[PDB]
């Protein structure tokens, strides 16, 4: 029985008081936008930018710019979380998501719709 990452992650964290943070983080890991070890590097950025372009969140001509801001955000997210307490979990995706959406060009509504549609194509 195969499910979309959204459903799989909701089930995993159904009895977890941290679920509002860990459900999105679980999903981004299944999408390949964040590595299973919480790192964000070239492979994850190539995947995430490819999804955003395919769903026309930004024009295809901006693919180099979006990869550059994703690399900027991966660095800033690492530096933000360095002093994080041991028990603060699932923040990588939260901080990465917020950072990407500080780019003036990316509309949060289109961005969310693209990832929701991408979610439906993954059966795991």
């Amino acid at each position: 029985e195969f499910e979309n990452p959204s459903k799989k992650c909701e089930e995993k964290f159904k009895n977890d008081a941290s679920k509002m943070a860990c459900i999105p983080h679980c999903k981004y890991q299944y999408y390949g936008f964040v590595a299973m070890d919480n790192n964000i590097a070239k492979p994850e950025i190539r995947t995430f930018s490819n999804v955003l372009i395919k769903y026309n969140v930004v024009d295809k001509s901006l693919k180099a710019d979006i990869r550059k801001i994703m690399h900027e955000c991966a660095k800033k997210v690492k530096k933000q979380a360095r002093e994080d307490s041991h028990w603060l979990n699932c923040r990588t995706t939260i901080n990465y998501y917020r950072c990407i959406l500080t780019d003036k060009r990316i509309g949060p509504q289109r961005f969310d719709r693209a990832i929701q549609e991408y979610d439906k194509t993954i059966n795991i």
